[PDB]
């Protein structure tokens, strides 16, 4: 009988991969597991297989508020007695975050948190780390959300996947927060840096807000000097950028 699972579970998991080409015959893991895993009979591992299935039934039944169930019973079940509940509790933070409930979902990422520090996968940890710095903005802890946002963006450079969008946006939309504390000499670091990973529609417009962020660092600068009271090659840079502004 085992053998036969096996197969069935498998042959589950690649129809998962593909007019809507969902939904169809994917019910047949829920009454083809569990016939078997029904009459399991230390028998602890019944648990841990049930949890495993129990955790996929919940994501996948998602396409509808019932899988909250099917995910919160999982959780509860590995609870009261080695990563899946890492993977699973982060599902239920965003859950409630995308019904405006942010109140309360930040307590279950930041709890996944202190739970890998403490006790201790590796692949999914950066995920929990980048959502929880987009909650702290609606919260308004500017600080804590800048010094997560960075964490990010270094942390994601040691693994070889980059994209050209993503880095390119981020880093720049950044450094506006270090010309807010008056940081003339950090600040530079991060236009300089993005300037690199971009050269290596869509694929045309992209390059607009980079324009626009190096006219508001020299402007700034160059005002801070009026408080006061041979210079112009900052002048002819700033407009050397205008014309691709414009």
């Amino acid at each position: 009988p085992w053998a036969e699972v096996c197969e069935k579970f498998q042959a589950a998991l690649a129809l998962s991969r593909v007019p809507y080409k969902s939904k169809y015959s994917a019910r047949a893991l829920l009454e083809e597991v569990k016939a078997l895993l029904g009459p399991a009979p230390p028998v602890a591992q019944r648990a841990v297989r049930l949890a495993v299935i129990e955790f996929h039934l919940g994501v996948n039944h998602i396409d509808l508020s019932a899988g909250e169930e099917h995910l919160v019973k999982c959780l509860r079940l590995l609870r009261r007695y080695i990563s899946l509940c890492i993977q699973a509790q982060n599902n239920l933070g965003i859950l409630w975050s995308e019904r405006e409930e942010i109140e309360t979902a930040q307590a279950y990422l930041e709890s996944s948190e202190a739970l890998y520090n403490q006790y201790m996968f590796e692949k999914v940890y950066t995920h929990n780390l980048y959502y929880l710095a987009q909650v702290y903005q609606h919260l308004e802890m500017f600080e804590k959300a800048a010094h997560y946002c960075h964490s990010t963006l270094k942390r994601q450079l040691e693994h070889n996947a980059y994209h050209p969008i993503e880095w390119a946006i981020n880093a720049a939309t950044l450094s506006q927060f270090y010309i807010n504390k008056l940081c003339f000499m950090e600040a530079r670091h991060c236009l300089s840096a993005a300037n690199v990973i971009f050269g290596q529609e869509l694929y045309h417009q992209r390059k607009g807000e980079i324009a626009r962020c190096w006219i508001k660092y020299c402007l700034t600068l160059m005002q801070n000097a009026q408080l006061s009271m041979f210079e112009e090659a900052r002048e002819l840079f700033l407009l050397g950028q205008h014309y691709v502004f414009e």
